[PDB]
């Protein structure tokens, strides 16, 4: 199926995302309690629990709403956290590493 072979893709993609060394910041959904006023200036949160489930669903019925969401997984700590923070220099590895990926897999040519 052009559906399937788009999930299957996608499937692969982000379990190697998830798998990398500089995921672990990103598995789940920050904490409000450990994150003051997180949730006053990051207006869409995303992790990659939260994807898992979406990808399950079948949400990621394209590329781009894929791309849009792990690309927010990013830009949201980018945002919130300082730039030598541990956070931000997780976020910046495992973005590069996204690129690649999405690249290898011809999702932008
Ligand atoms: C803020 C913030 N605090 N925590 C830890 C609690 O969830 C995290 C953040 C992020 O911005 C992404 C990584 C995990």
């Amino acid at each position: 199926r052009d559906p399937d072979q788009l999930y299957s893709t996608l499937k692969s993609i982000l379990q190697q995302v998830k798998s990398h060394q500089s995921a672990w910041p990103f598995m789940e959904p920050v904490k409000r309690t450990e994150a003051p006023g997180y949730y006053e200036v990051i207006r869409f949160p995303m992790d990659l629990k939260t994807m898992s489930e979406r990808l399950k669903n079948r949400y990621y019925v394209s590329k781009k709403l894929f791309m849009a969401d792990l690309q927010r997984v990013f830009t949201n700590c980018k945002e919130y956290n300082p730039p030598e923070s541990e956070y931000y220099k997780c976020a910046n590895i495992l973005e590069k590493f996204f690129f690649s990926k999405i690249k290898e897999a011809g999702l932008i040519d």
